[PDB]
């Protein structure tokens, strides 16, 4: 479960930029304080309340997740510092990533498998862009993609640590490790 996440930090760390673990215990995301920690969305009573814990506990780079941007401004109120919106419906995620940026939102972060969907949110004020691997092997080509068009923080997310070195290789600077 949460072990094999855990082999895959080793390696990236081995490795040698920027990892990031998603997680639902406040606990394992300070035990792996990991240098983006990703409060996970699943009672937003708990996640507001690890976000402040880890605000509290200095955690420099806390991240919140969520579809909804009314959650991601609260967390931000909270202490999250990277606001990831999650994009399954293409629309009404731009509309998350305009609303934060309408509300000053400084690290909007946009979760999506599709480049051409993280190159728009890039244009309306998202400025990390998290590359969804899941059909694992193709997903360094957005990462080549997004590179080309000048964004500057690519992240990519995927279980597999081979697979975030490949996409460290191809200029993914955020590697999320994501092994549920």
């Amino acid at each position: 479960d949460k072990d094999e996440a855990w082999k895959c930090v080793e390696q990236l760390r081995r490795e040698g930029t920027q990892i990031a673990y998603r997680s639902d215990d406040w606990r394992d995301l300070k035990e792996a304080w990991a240098d983006i920690l990703i409060v996970d969305a699943t009672d937003k009573d708990e996640a507001w309340k690890q976000v402040e814990q880890l605000r509290r506990e200095g955690a420099t780079q806390i991240a919140y997740r969520s579809d909804d941007w009314r959650d991601l401004k609260e967390a931000w109120k909270k202490g999250a510092d990277i606001l990831i919106v999650d994009a399954t419906d293409k629309d009404e995620a731009w509309k998350q990533v305009e609303q934060l940026r309408r509300e000053g939102a400084t690290q909007i972060a946009y979760r999506s498998d599709d480049w051409r969907d993280l190159k728009e949110a890039w244009k309306k004020g998202a400025d990390i862009l998290i590359v969804d691997a899941t059909d694992k092997d193709e997903a360094w080509k957005q990462v080549e993609q997004l590179r080309r068009e000048g964004a500057t923080q690519i992240a990519y997310r995927s279980d597999d640590w081979r697979d975030l070195k490949e996409a460290w290789k191809k200029g993914a600077d955020i590697l999320i490790c994501d092994a549920t």
